[PDB]
């Protein structure tokens, strides 16, 4: 583990890329030693610096859980990052173009919290008990760091950068949370689809796993959080002039237009 | 009633207007005293040329229903027109903008005939006998006259095709006796935001009933709704213009959806 | 922002408008400058003299919601108004037309809360936790300012407590995660002709929007929504006149029905 | 255009490759003036081979579904290839690895007619009035030209890259339920590889059928009674290695599963 300055510096660089929208090269590359460990802690100071400057933590995400699941993949598991209150667009907004660098659109359930969740001994079981209501949820992920890697991604807030919440709000044991799917348009077309026991063979795992990730560093998931369990499609870049409109069937849609 | 060579060449302005895309002066305004029976006279030579240009007849629209039935509305029943084969795309289509002078998207239901249908006497009974399914159909409206001279009547309407442009059939068949076709019910989103909702009924209290009307409006012609025809049956949102870049996208909810964008 | 007096003296004119069934100039005429902290001053002073003569806050609305989703309209946001007792008639009820300048009916869902809702910060899912039933409700919208100038803004809405008049109220009373509320659907009956039909995802894509939105503009004032408040969230339909001898029927399909007579 | 007897050198390498289990490289390198209407004509050759050889047609696929529709690829409307009976596999069954190059297996549902579809003007509706049975379908493909926009050139001819049919789960009318919502999930040895709905097949997965029987209509050809007609894939398709065990999940609709061996 690199020492608390080196983590900051390098959290103010990936600050830097998200402001001015210039990619830097991959904290790997520059940082051929870093670990999983040191992965995390550059997150943490980022989003540090981020609650500092005027964001306020609503919530977290599950990620990288299609390729953790994958046999083809070398990721062994998911990751995590934390949602603020500035990556949040309603449903049916213009979303600017300009304020990202590689948008790419992701279909997920969101999991809001009604009850604290802590681990180390958080189950499936715990989750549908805090758990208030499920939404459909659209992630926008992005990259600050070039691609000419795990590593990067989790140091680069597990590539958050937008939410987008809409469709049907659901108590947890109104339908079968497995076979909830959707239909992903961009432009008028169907890009992906996909059905939601894609995300770990239930949406509500990553809710425990990711309690439990965070049980040793004396944090737990508070209640109004919002929690993005992952996405059960690809992601779908977003370019100016884009307009998406995921169907989740009787679950309702989101949409939106890149501008 | 003009002569034949009169509506023949109000047709054929007509024609030069849609392929150069440039509206020709209300029709209307050119002849005050044209009568229903001229327009659809002038929208009959219309059609015949643009079958011997080698179009084929794919079925009929019903128009105005909204306007029929609306009290502020001077319209006293709907419009009728023709579907050519070169209207439809499918769904998911990219259309081309330039083809067309100010077109709008609407919302409808399609009747898919598997037997014919010919009045003096058809009723809503006789659709549901005859049609093989319904289908959810966006229609793209379009004008070759002027709408205000350089407004627009009826009369220009009808004998411009009933404004037909587009056809973009999509979502979920079903047969006729499947659901209460009346609550059948949708909403228009166009660039990921909703324009417009409507619900089935809308379309003269029964969206199969301008089917029998259509067909009854025809048998003195001595024309029918032929085996295979598709019959549009009316918007039942209003209009939305469509511009360069729009993406529609109309969900039927559990009718499924149909998308298009203009490019 | 004028001072409180001016506010005030525009609120008596509104008061007086309403009671004479006489409007009076648009404010924003008479007003070039006013700003939108303006009207809904005006509004706040409007509702506290209507409550001194004896009238009751009973809850709020939210209007402009298709104004606010439409591209083509400039409109960037919804606006509200406050609902007091006696702008509430029963479903079957004579409604008496004289009380009333240029009223028009317009269809929408409420939301009884059940527990209050305090912004800033308040979502969606916080609607749902506080609202005991959604019941069908018609607004009957009003205008005390001309509507052209012997053309109206939304300042002169705004501050004619957004043109809030009467409230009809009727259906089936449900729990909020009985259905899926976005797609609770009517058709606009007057004289026995549909005028409108409309979906409830129309309003804002998702009728509990506008409650949320609602809570989080009061919150400035040290105003919350209130347990025991009814909470109108916007019309899916666009308004329709009602005149003396109208009869209207709302037929929200499954939820039910509200009906009135203007005499 | 290539002369006939060009199709048919073409269609004996292909015929060859798959024999041997050896690629050949892309005909559209090694004959670069190779049109769609070539590439379909040695198709048709190809399978004129395999049934004087003693295949018997079966049915026919559409492919290409997802690359038609998805921007990011130059592809513009789907392929189809003929199925012949020694494609077809039980579902539960055990699968001769060795007998293919580069397998992988997709996620469809196949139209079973019980009445003849020809084009050129057949419609969804007609499809829908022809059909007896809708089933859920694997296809196997595979790829007889290695591979290093004129690809389609390649895929088309080698039979629009066929090699196997897998079906199973529930046969159903086609008017029991909404088929644009069929929806499954593809586990290959216990985990979850790729998941699907079935309207990313051309917006409504019945589509193809008319499009090919409009297709074909040119060449006196009709989609006939008792065939089956693979609609297109709705995930990703995924390698099959030996050892491995498929199991597909489309909910009400049941499953289907296969083994390498
Ligand atoms: O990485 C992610 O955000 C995901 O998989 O959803
Ligand atoms: O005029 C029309 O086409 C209509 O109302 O649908
Ligand atoms: O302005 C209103 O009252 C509305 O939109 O419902
Ligand atoms: O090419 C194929 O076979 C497909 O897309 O299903
Ligand atoms: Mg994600
Ligand atoms: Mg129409
Ligand atoms: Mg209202
Ligand atoms: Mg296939």
């Amino acid at each position: 583990m690199f020492d608390k300055h080196t983590h900051t510096l390098i959290a103010q660089r990936l600050d830097q890329a998200e402001k001015q929208r210039e990619q830097i090269r991959a904290i790997s590359l520059d940082y051929p030693e870093i670990t999983i460990e040191d992965a995390y802690a550059v997150q943490r100071e980022w989003v540090r610096l981020k609650i500092a400057e005027g964001r306020t933590l609503k919530g977290h995400k599950i990620g990288l859980t299609s390729k953790a699941m994958q046999a083809s993949s070398q990721i062994s598991e998911p990751d995590y990052g934390a949602l603020l209150d500035d990556m949040f667009f309603h449903d049916g907004s213009d979303i600017p173009t300009d304020r990202f660098i590689v948008p790419r659109i992701e279909v997920e359930l969101a999991f809001v919290l009604a009850k604290p969740l802590r681990g180390p001994n958080c189950t499936l079981f715990d989750v549908y008990n805090a758990t208030d209501y499920v939404i459909p949820a659209l992630e926008l992920i992005d990259a600050r760091c070039h691609n000419i890697k795990v590593f990067d991604t989790i140091s680069d807030n597990a590539a958050n950068a937008g939410v987008i919440l809409g469709g049907r709000p659901i108590k947890p044991d109104e339908l079968d949370l497995r076979w909830i799917s959707a239909l992903m348009y961009r432009n008028g077309v169907i890009e992906e689809t996909g059905v939601a026991a894609g995300v770990l063979n239930h949406p509500a795992n990553g809710v425990a796993w990711l309690a439990n990730k965070l049980a040793p560093y004396d944090v737990q998931l508070e209640a109004g959080q919002i929690i993005l369990g992952g996405s059960f499609t690809r992601p779908v870049p977003a370019r100016k002039g884009d307009t998406f409109h995921v169907d989740y069937g009787n679950m309702g849609s989101i949409s939106c237009r890149f501008v």
